């Protein structure tokens, strides 16, 4: 298992879904991006901007032990239990 666990239990979000938060808008607070994250929880459909602006995804993941978030801006994933980035499979194949 080469793989972070955090990570490893979220699932991903639909296009549809994430559309809405690529727009750049916080579903918190009112920045406006560039520069946004959201919550990478499948369960989950939070959206919330860094450390830039109010660190409102750090907020978040705490609140909801949501170590998981992935900025619309680069379409990248970051793990805040690991303390570093991380990336999301597009396929498993576990079942
Ligand atoms: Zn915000
Ligand atoms: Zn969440
Ligand atoms: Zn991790």
């Amino acid at each position: 298992r080469n793989h972070c666990p955090h990570l490893d239990s979220v699932g991903e979000i639909t296009k549809e879904d994430l559309i809405q938060k690529s727009l750049g808008t916080c579903q918190d607070c009112k920045v406006q991006g560039p520069n946004l994250w959201a919550c990478l929880e499948n369960r989950c459909s939070y959206v919330g901007c860094g450390e830039s602006q109010v660190d409102h995804s750090t907020i978040h993941s705490q609140e909801t032990k949501h170590y998981l978030t992935v900025n619309l801006t680069t379409l990248r994933v970051w793990c805040y239990a690991c303390s570093k980035e991380v990336f999301l499979d597009r396929k498993l194949g576990t079942q």
